């Protein structure tokens, strides 16, 4: 009911390092944003609005997206590994249409 999650390990940038961001994570595509998730059971950690993101993409190793400067997290790119970055591509491009 929360949307759909999925098992990521984030890769090093900027915003990612600024966010203190390492190892593994849950990546929820939400109805209006995607949350970033960690075991405390899972908590969250950080939000990204769609409307505040710049644009977003995967390969068969990856996800990723930007942040706008608006977003709780600064803005810049976020990137993890998972070899399920179609499968998030299409709940985020969805989720979007959706909204």
């Amino acid at each position: 009911p929360l949307g759909s999650q999925f098992w990521v390990t984030v890769q090093r940038t900027e915003a990612a390092e600024r966010c203190g961001l390492h190892g593994s994570y849950v990546l929820r595509v939400e109805a209006e944003r995607l949350t970033l998730l960690t075991v405390g059971i899972l908590e969250p950690l950080l939000s990204w609005p769609y409307t505040l993101l710049r644009r977003y993409g995967r390969d068969k190793v990856m996800f990723s997206f930007e942040a706008g400067r608006r977003c709780p997290s600064g803005p810049g790119t976020f990137t993890f590994q998972t070899a399920q970055g179609n499968d998030i591509f299409q709940a985020v491009e969805t989720a979007i249409h959706r909204q």
